[PDB]
DNA sequence: ACGCAATTGCGT
DNA sequence: ACGCAATTGCGT
DNA sequence: CGCAATTGCGT
DNA sequence: ACGCAATTGCG
């Protein structure tokens, strides 16, 4: 975990949203965790007593959205994606299943959405809109959302110290009067 | 090899009950996968990139969850064979803390154990209790019969095997 | 898997 | 007709 | 992250 | 000294 580097604009990294979650944790505001990345652990070894060191394992494509949890007894689910492209946000770094799921997750009523970090700016795009840009892609046409319609389609978030990323104050400002 | 015991694992049995649930739009539940910290990933051009060394960590979050009917659902699934009693040695402190936070936030928070050839849907407060007594250097287990009213026997069926959705359907919101 | 170099192709 | 925004893809 | 072994409580 | 209960050890 000794990573001397290297800057993004910005994850950043688990530090950015992650710290926000811990904070939300220890102030009894919400329980939101990042579902961990699903490996298929083909081969493990057990050297020198404990502990184990998987010698061969492969990456699986997830099926669920990146983050989930509880706020005010409601379900929270969301993906977070960031881009350095100064012009637009690549819709292509979303993937099939994630969207299938956001769909199913909004099936029963949930707060399902997307946090986007691009244009030196963290944005909160509701899942609705995202679904528009998705089948805009899906019929045919633009595989990205240009800024002037990301800013036009999404709510900007305020990035401070402390909650670093304060998405709950939007989910509050919007789904809870 | 996916099941190296005498009694069925409860791994598949539950995460199949979940598939049914999903496919029929009854509700959305998914097991959080096991956390591992990757260390090295060799990446051939053809072969999919092989993670060649990696280590387990141990997540706090109680390892099932999702949505049902607009309300955040959560639980755990331990499973014990011994007909003796059921050992709290399975659940850890962090898990308990977590699902403490959860019910501290209007969460619905089962505990599912398939002990004694039966599937026990165990409400949270009751588990807390056992863990509490236990924390007072008391009974480090739940004896075979004391859960038997502390907990509900889930309705083990065929379409959805260890149907618990309707237990939670019954308590809340009716 | 991802950044990020390569490459496409829209736009005017 | 050519630039520079959108995409593809190849490389640790 | 388990089932085979260990030991201790307690008729 | 067993059922039954708790606790090392590495497959």
């Amino acid at each position: 975990k000794r990573a001397p580097s290297y800057s993004n604009r910005g994850m950043t990294l688990e530090d950015d949203l992650n710290e926000t979650n811990k904070y939300y944790l220890t102030n009894q505001i919400a329980v939101i965790h990042k579902k961990p990345t699903p490996v298929q652990i083909v081969n493990v070894h057990y050297p020198k007593r404990s502990a184990a060191v998987i010698k061969e394992a492969y990456f699986k494509q997830s099926s669920t959205t990146n983050y989930n949890g509880i706020y005010k007894g409601r379900y929270i689910d969301f993906e977070a994606k960031e881009t350095k492209n100064k012009t637009s946000f690549p819709l292509q770094n979303f993937h099939d299943h994630q969207i299938e799921h956001m769909k199913q997750v909004k099936a029963q009523d949930g707060i399902c959405f997307v946090i986007i970090s691009a244009f030196d700016q963290v944005y909160f795009l509701e899942a609705d809109k995202l679904f528009y840009f998705w089948d805009r892609k899906e019929k045919n046409g633009r595989k990205s959302i240009r800024k002037d319609e990301l800013e036009e389609t999404a709510y900007p978030i305020s990035l401070g110290y402390a909650p670093r990323i304060d998405y709950i104050s939007i989910i509050e400002q919007l789904y809870f009067s």
